[PDB]
């Protein structure tokens, strides 16, 4: 163990390599195999709630790709963030709650009822973003996650010169409970603030 001038460079450094230490070759192929072309991976875990059986090709990497994520433990508890469109609410709101570059009030109490306090499942594997220097909350919904010490997780680097950060690569069929959602009411815009806690 060398020491750590500076502290971490980038935060998440240390974890990433870490696991990447652990992860055999034709493992971290298929992470980096995953990370070209996530979409067909994603949408059929979603299509079938997370039930295999339906494509035995894809169905085998998933499950190399599960045990590869297995492989790191969370040290501590992290904070990771995601941007969101408001897609993520699904039809009933996407259009609805916004209007111009604000968040309709009224619309939110009811999207406020609906998710707030709720457990929810993302079937698919879930990339989050682990603050070094930035937060990029361009985006009209930022989603928080608190992620317990002992959670199973993978890192990608998504790091560039001018931008990018250490991706959180989270199980697929995560839960996650929603503690608390508001807005933030920005300079010039508001954001649809999400938090939520990942369930072991």
């Amino acid at each position: 163990e060398n020491l750590y001038f500076q502290g971490s460079h980038m935060v998440g450094e240390k974890e990433y390599k870490a696991w990447e230490k652990k992860l055999r070759a034709n493992e971290k192929e298929l992470v980096k195999e995953y990370t070209a072309n996530a979409k067909p991976f994603n949408t059929y875990l979603r299509a079938n709630e997370g039930k295999l059986g339906f494509k035995p090709e894809i169905d085998k990497k998933i499950l190399k790709l599960d045990e590869a994520l297995k492989k790191s433990k969370l040290s501590e508890t992290v904070q990771v963030y995601r941007g969101d469109d408001t897609s993520i609410f699904g039809k009933e709101f996407q259009n609805s709650i916004y209007q111009g570059n604000k968040v309709n009030r009224e619309l939110f109490r009811k999207l406020r009822d609906e998710y707030q306090g709720k457990i929810r499942t993302e079937y698919g594997y879930l990339s989050t973003s682990i603050v070094s220097n930035q937060q990029f909350a361009m985006r009209p919904v930022l989603t928080t996650l608190k992620v317990p010490k002992g959670a199973h997780a993978g890192y990608v680097d998504k790091i560039s010169q001018y931008k990018g950060q250490y991706e959180l690569l989270l199980p697929r069929n995560t839960k996650y409970k929603i503690d608390k959602m508001y807005i933030i009411v920005n300079k010039g815009s508001e954001t649809i603030k999400i938090e939520a806690t990942v369930q072991p």
